[PDB]
């Protein structure tokens, strides 16, 4: 009762996104499978029982965390679910252990400011609680669909997997609301737990909200208009900027280009090109501690560690001066509430350095065993690890950052990637790992026509489902380089 005031105060301070949230938060396009945030839990014209599970699916960098944090902030300010929820608990999935034994009470108390919250008072009205799980796909380790028995006592300590499974399956606090944000990759794993869910999709920035971000990022009208005009000209950057992460990456590297006397230009055509242009802007140590960065990222992906302690990065070679320089470069970030944890700015950046670990000029560097774990939850699906390998393998594409890569092993990896496409396109009997459209994103990163044309011949018939202008751009490129041997 009185604790709700103390709790909303704590939430309002923690969720001010000072890495302001209201200052740079740009409206995200959400569509049901357009939706008004307050009406998310309201039953449609047809049914009368309110919706308890709502799932937000979004691509990497689309803003699932920014949306979840903006919801925490809005609610704590009395502008969202004021009459609906007494408590909103923020479960940040990357910090959650699926093996450590904890009860639902222990988990709820973790979200509180004080060491002794009134837990029995809080769980008195379970329907007045909204558990908000940000990043389901970021649960480190294997998520088993066969685990049990399910739990019905909020005080019984259970293993993390049994605890979240019982919470998601609506066994623990059955009338409590749930908001799960996930990448569509994990939707396979999640759909089996879900109990009557409302599915919502985060489509990112509109063309209008793209311009808005550029004018919010740059506090000088001349600079904001120059950066937006650059994107309006580049078909790839204009198309890619629907992802708010691409908006930030592009704006940040364009800001560094404005500090120097360089005329605004970005001739990037692939996601690899964008990431290498961004990382090249930071090369003003990044080039000395490259092997350490890539070994940290490969270990974090293969042994499932999103958050690294000071001891972990010290083991990989990154000393106090190196972590303090990478943090300033906006490559690393301080995370896990006020605890001394570190992580790459985005999961895509960890996958970019994991992909680079396999190509570095001299974890297991065998690309065969990496491809064997592709599309599996227990390793993070390896989507950008494989995509960035296609891009970085490109020999008719170099930079100072790419010159430190072994062209001896990138030619062996290039041939192992081509055998992979051949296996995946031919045997279409598999139940999702690289879809045909996903293989097109991989070939788009490759960009070299000898490879793209050789690989496109392995596809017997083009069977794709386009949804975005990105899907059109990528698939259009692949089909252009898909000409029969006898053709014409
Ligand atoms: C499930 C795997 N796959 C199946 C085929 C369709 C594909 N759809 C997308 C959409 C956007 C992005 C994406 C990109 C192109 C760049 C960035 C980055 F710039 F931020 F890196 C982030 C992204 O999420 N990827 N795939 C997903
Ligand atoms: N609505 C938004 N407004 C402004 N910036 C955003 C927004 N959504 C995402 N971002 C940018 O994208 C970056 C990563 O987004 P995030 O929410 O972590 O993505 P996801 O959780 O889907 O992987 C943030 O650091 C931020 O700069």
């Amino acid at each position: 009762k009185d604790y709700r005031k103390k709790y909303r105060k704590y939430v309002r301070s923690r969720f001010q996104c000072i890495e302001s949230l209201n200052k740079r938060y740009t409206r995200l396009r959400l569509i049901k499978e357009p939706i008004k945030m307050e009406l998310l839990f309201d039953p449609d014209d047809e049914h009368s029982e309110p919706v308890h599970t709502v799932v937000f699916q979004g691509a990497a960098g689309i803003g699932k965390t920014i949306l979840a944090r903006k919801m925490m902030l809005d609610w704590a300010s009395g502008t969202l679910y004021q009459d609906r929820f007494d408590y909103l608990f923020y479960i940040h999935c990357r910090e959650v252990s699926l093996v450590t034994q904890r009860s639902l009470g222990d988990l709820i108390m973790s979200c509180c400011p004080d060491p002794n919250p009134p837990i029995h008072k809080i769980v008195r009205k379970p329907s007045r609680i909204l558990f908000l799980m940000d990043g389901f796909d970021e649960l480190q380790g294997a998520f088993d669909e066969h685990i049990g028995p399910l739990c019905t006592d909020w005080q019984k300590a259970e293993r993390g997997d049994i605890l979240l499974s019982s919470l998601i399956r609506k066994k623990l606090l059955p009338e409590a609301s749930l908001l799960i944000t996930t990448r569509p990759v994990a939707l396979e794993k999640l759909q089996h737990l879900l109990d009557h869910p409302r599915h919502v999709e985060i489509l990112g920035f509109s063309e209008a909200k793209r311009k808005e971000y550029f004018f919010k990022y740059f506090s000088d009208e001349a600079q904001a208009r120059a950066a937006f005009s650059l994107i309006q000209e580049n078909e790839v950057l204009f198309t890619m900027c629907f992802i708010p992460l691409v908006c930030w990456i592009v704006c940040t590297g364009l800001k560094q280009q404005m500090e120097s006397g360089k005329s605004l230009a970005q001739t990037s055509k692939t996601t690899t090109a964008v990431y290498v242009f961004f990382l090249s802007s930071l090369l003003q140590g990044l080039c000395a501690h490259l092997w350490g960065l890539c070994s940290l990222a490969a270990d974090g992906i293969w042994n499932q560690k999103i958050l690294f302690e000071e001891s972990d990065l010290r083991n990989h070679g990154l000393q106090k001066a190196d972590v303090s320089a990478f943090l300033r470069m906006n490559l690393f970030q301080k995370e896990v509430d006020c605890e001394k944890f570190y992580s790459f700015i985005h999961m895509t950046f960890q996958e970019f350095f994991a992909a680079m670990y396999y190509l570095l000029e001299e974890p297991s560097r065998d690309v065969t065993v990496l491809l064997e774990n592709y599309g599996k939850f227990e390793k993070g699906y390896l989507i950008f690890v494989v995509r960035f390998l296609f891009g970085l393998v490109n020999q008719e594409r170099t930079s100072y950052l790419e010159k430190k890569l072994s062209c001896k092993i990138s030619q062996q990896i290039r041939l192992e990637l081509l055998k992979w496409i051949e296996v995946k396109a031919k045997a279409k009997k598999l139940q999702i790992q690289p879809s045909q459209l996903e293989l097109f994103y991989c070939l788009y990163e490759m960009q070299e026509e000898d490879f793209v044309q050789r690989a496109m011949d392995y596809f017997p018939k083009i069977e794709i489902n386009l949804s975005t202008r990105m899907d059109h751009m990528v698939s259009s490129f692949c089909i252009e380089n898909c000409h029969r041997v006898e053709s014409l």
